[PDB]
């Protein structure tokens, strides 16, 4: 059951480098990344899935220095996912999205398609021209994807840990993301924890609902 | 199978108001909200769970103007969750979190607790005092919670729909959130879809991985 998963999952502090995802699990995590929902189905994201030792080493470069202690997590985990957000929502991407929805048969008429495109453009423009938060808006969708992902991999019986402790400037440069129109936000190593994972046996802690939740 | 859940869930466009969550399910969705992970376990959030007609009507006030299209969703679903983020990170909240972790038994010594507190303050200050993006940083954690929530409720066999199409100023004012230190970000009606939910039978659509995903 999913509640058991939510209560038993945890942020892995150390991974067993010998335990790799099966080809099936490797495919499944990519499915999770792709099918996450997003506002207007904008999917303002890009994912870098590092599974080779050299690939993970490249990602780990972002932890060199001040976040050096996050390097082992990025190197020992079987697969490491870098969640990136678009730096700007261009019309080409908007058309890409609506044309894909059309190709998938979500529109019964050309007017239905036009209405969908018009609505998506309306909110994209609102965030860009009036709220002046389009970058944050897209980053928010990426974080939602991350939330979906962490629970999903836990439900697959895999360990993982979300990471904000890295230098996005270094990671972006390493993969030339800026020129490509993206920026790294969260790094998530996935695999199996080792005996070195001190957080695997500690009790989980959250504020009481009497503080965080109001019922009406 | 969490992958089947991810592939089969959908944004519900119409709910059957007579199909209520069971008592246990009502508690389970609250558990999901509570146990979502967050950066430094900051849990910079508040949730409003509306299950009464009066409660849902109060939330539905936000479905005005360009958002009237979302009023029925907020009124017809069994339970409606309002995801809120703190408007500013303060030391009182930081102390609350570390003291809770201590009460739950995560620290073996006073030094361990102090180290955890210093680490959390280090990143909170980075956002609040240097980057000046603590409002966005906290909102991102709320969206991660939302992502975890949508997959979780789908795994419970419940329908839902995330909503950004609501007037947050209206919702904030109706619940006096500003003075309390919070602001509404996403509204999520939860329940069971009706035969009128046209999106329950439409194919899901996502961009292909050859565009959004790079393996290395
Ligand atoms: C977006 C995000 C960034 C985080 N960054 C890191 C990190 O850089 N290093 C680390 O050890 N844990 C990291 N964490 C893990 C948290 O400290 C954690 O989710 C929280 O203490 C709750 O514990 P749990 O995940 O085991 O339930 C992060 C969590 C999130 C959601
Ligand atoms: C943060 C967020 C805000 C959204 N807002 C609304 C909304 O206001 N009204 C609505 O009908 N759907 C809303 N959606 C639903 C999306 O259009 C949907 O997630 C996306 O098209 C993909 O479809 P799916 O959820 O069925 O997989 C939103 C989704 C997210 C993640
Ligand atoms: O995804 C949608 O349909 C949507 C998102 C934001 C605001 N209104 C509609
Ligand atoms: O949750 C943590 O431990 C954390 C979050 C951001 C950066 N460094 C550590």
């Amino acid at each position: 059951d999913i509640i058991s998963v939510a209560l038993k999952r945890h942020s892995t502090k150390a991974f067993d480098a010998s335990k790799k995802l099966t080809p099936e699990q490797a495919e499944q995590i990519k499915t999770l990344l792709q099918y996450s929902p997003s506002s207007t189905n904008s999917q303002p994201w890009h994912f870098i899935v590092a599974s080779t030792e050299e690939g993970k080493a490249r990602v780990a470069k972002s932890a060199a220095g001040n976040y050096v202690f996050n390097e082992r997590k990025m190197l020992d985990a079987s697969h490491v996912v870098v969640f990136c957000a678009k730096t700007a929502m261009d019309d080409v991407w908007l058309k890409l999205v609506v044309d894909q929805e059309d190709a998938d048969g979500r529109f019964a008429t050309p007017e239905a398609k036009a209405a969908n495109d018009k609505g998506r453009k309306f909110f994209a423009d609102m965030h860009r021209k009036d709220l002046h938060d389009d970058a944050e808006w897209m980053a928010k969708q990426v974080y939602l994807n991350v939330g979906n992902f962490l629970l999903g991999v836990a439900a697959l019986g895999l360990d993982a840990v979300p990471i904000e402790g890295f230098d996005a400037a270094i990671l972006d440069a390493e993969f030339g993301l800026k020129e490509k129109g993206y920026t790294s936000l969260v790094v998530v190593p996935v695999g199996h924890h080792s005996v070195e994972d001190f957080n695997a046996t500690l009790p989980k802690s959250r504020l009481p609902q009497n503080i965080t939740l109001t019922e009406v």
